[PDB]
């Protein structure tokens, strides 16, 4: 017991699976979409209300919360725009056009201080081998300031996260490759191949000597980020953790979701880790080298399998989001003990 469940709540206003759930930047709202289009701003502490509904005519691929004007939110489409909303004030602040070459959206990052973001924009898929761009924003003008070249070759990119001062962006592509950019000198610092298949989400360690990848290969990797492609430690999640997640029906037919949000997540400190299960989140203490990781924890209460994760800290509380194929999202409340 290295934490005490206070808490599972149901969040069942999505119909339909879920494709992205993540918690603000002050831990206090959620911003969840499902395959249809419908993005739901929501509460929960003490209880869950919902903000603001919104059915999206163009398909939306990614979302992410602003760092510093919290109540606002990037939406990605698959028609290569990105959107602004206010959730206070319930409405869009603008919507921008990138080149209509590479219209999915694939991933959004905000930095820390609040200036900038950075979005992959990739062409159709066919096989997500696809070329795609890394594009670096001005928040304040909405403006594009510079893409980033991707070597050998421009290729979709899945997943982005910055580090804690914004100085290091980390991102996990198609190809398999990691690719670590220094933010200040806007280059490529560091890339290695991590996966055999895509990479689905990327995360620096709390210290930040490390990286944290998990793909299609069915891995969980960590990285030695002063040393390109020295693992430090690898593991075969099972396999319910990476998908690809299935619904089926008895009728010969099922609905099939491939990895498109964020697969784990981690405590404050980045003790723990969040991940995927058919049943429910699982997680995991970090740190230590024991040959197969074992769940310390499993979070449960679902009947169709789990998509994507999140857990923040707030007001020195956890609040795990666990969603599923059949729209429901948990929420469960954790306390460190
Ligand atoms: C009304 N409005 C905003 O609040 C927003 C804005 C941002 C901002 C944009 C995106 C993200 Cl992810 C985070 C922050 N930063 C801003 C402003 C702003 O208006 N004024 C400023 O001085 N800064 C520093 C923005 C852009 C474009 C048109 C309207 C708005």
């Amino acid at each position: 017991q290295p934490f005490i469940v206070l808490g599972q709540e149901e969040y069942g206003e999505h119909h339909s699976s879920i494709m992205h759930c993540r918690v603000d930047c002050s831990g206090r709202r959620v911003a969840s979409l499902d395959v249809d289009g419908v993005i739901k701003v929501w509460s929960f502490n003490p209880i869950m209300q919902t903000k603001a509904s919104s059915i999206s005519k163009s398909p939306l691929l990614s979302l992410e919360w602003a760092t510093k004007r919290d109540r606002l939110l990037l939406l990605g489409s698959g028609v290569g725009t990105v959107r602004l909303y206010d959730t206070e004030a319930k409405k869009n602040l603008c919507e921008i056009n990138i080149n209509d070459n590479m219209p999915r959206i694939l991933s959004l990052a905000c930095s820390p201080n609040g200036a900038s973001f950075v979005c992959s924009a990739a062409a159709p898929s066919l096989m997500n081998q696809v070329p795609g761009r890394l594009l670096l924003w001005d928040t304040k003008t909405m403006k594009q300031q510079l893409q980033f070249s991707l070597d050998p070759e421009p290729i979709a990119i899945n997943c982005t996260a910055f580090n804690h001062n914004g100085n290091l962006l980390v991102t996990g592509a198609a190809d398999g490759v990691i690719r670590l950019f220094d933010m200040q000198q806007h280059e490529c610092a560091m890339s290695w191949r991590a996966h055999y298949g895509e990479v689905y989400s990327v995360e620096f360690s709390y210290d930040e000597n490390t990286v944290y990848s998990i793909g299609e290969d069915g891995k969980f990797i960590q990285w030695n980020i002063h040393k390109s492609g020295l693992k430090v430690s690898e593991y075969s999640l099972p396999s319910d953790a990476t998908g690809p997640f299935v619904l089926s029906g008895y009728s010969g037919y099922k609905q099939v979701q491939v990895p498109r949000g964020r697969l784990f997540a981690f405590d404050s400190e980045g003790n723990y880790m969040l991940t995927c299960s058919a049943t429910g989140g699982v997680i995991y203490k970090l740190g230590g080298d024991e040959k197969v990781l074992e769940s310390c924890l499993s979070l449960g209460g679902h009947r169709a399998p789990v998509v994507t994760v999140d857990w923040s800290t707030a007001m020195d509380c956890g609040t795990c989001l666990t969603a599923s194929m059949d729209g429901k999202i948990k929420l469960t409340t954790l306390l460190a003990h």
